[PDB]
Order: C-alpha cells, then structure tokens, then sequence
C-alpha cells in the first residue's frame, strides 16, 4: 500500500454504511476528505478475520470500486454525504499480527 493514512480531523464530515451478508450493519463517520481507503480500515477491524480478504462495493451503481478508487477522497466518490458501502466476503481469511501497551504516571483515578 503506497498511499498511506493521513490522521486529520476538519470540521466536514461524511456517512459511509457498511452492509454485511449477515443482516447487521454499522455506519462511522469520516471526513469527506478521507480516503475510501479509511473505510475499508475500519471495516476490516470492526470483523476482523471473520470474512478474511473481503472487498467492498457500491449498493446503487453497483460498480466494484477499483484500486484508483481507493486513492481518491470520499467526497470525490460522491460518497460526500451518504454512501453505502456492501461488504463482499471472500473466504479466506488474512493473516496477521496484534500487539498489546501499556503505561501510567502514577496517576489512577
């Protein structure tokens, strides 16, 4: 992955909904700014290994987002205001690796 995260907070905000073959779904909020790329971070934390190396698509156009797609900002993917983003599952599962911090300056209230 070249292009990288950028944290940044602005006061635009976009709805990105992500569909799961499930039933359930959750929607979190990201600058119109961010890159679609965000999106799928999340997702992929918020299931995890659950589905494995699954992709996302579009609910209307049903057009499956391209690598260039993920490179652009949200708001330029008309995803500015609302979007729905369905969750395709492909099987088999990543792997990867946690890790685990800790730390207090004598401070505990």
């Amino acid at each position: 992955g070249s292009s990288g995260s950028s944290g940044r907070d602005r006061s635009t905000i976009a709805r990105i909904q992500f569909r799961l073959p499930d039933g359930s779904s959750f929607t979190n909020q990201f600058p119109s700014d961010a890159p679609l790329e965000e999106a799928r971070q999340f997702a992929a934390q918020t299931v995890g290994n659950t589905y494995g190396n699954f992709s996302l698509a579009t609910m209307f156009p049903r057009r499956e987002f391209t690598r260039e797609d993920y490179k652009r900002r949200l708001l330029d993917l008309e995803l500015a205001p609302s979007a729905s983003v369905v969750l395709l599952p492909a099987g088999r599962p990543a792997t990867s690796i946690v890790h685990s911090s800790s730390g207090d300056i004598l401070m505990i209230d």
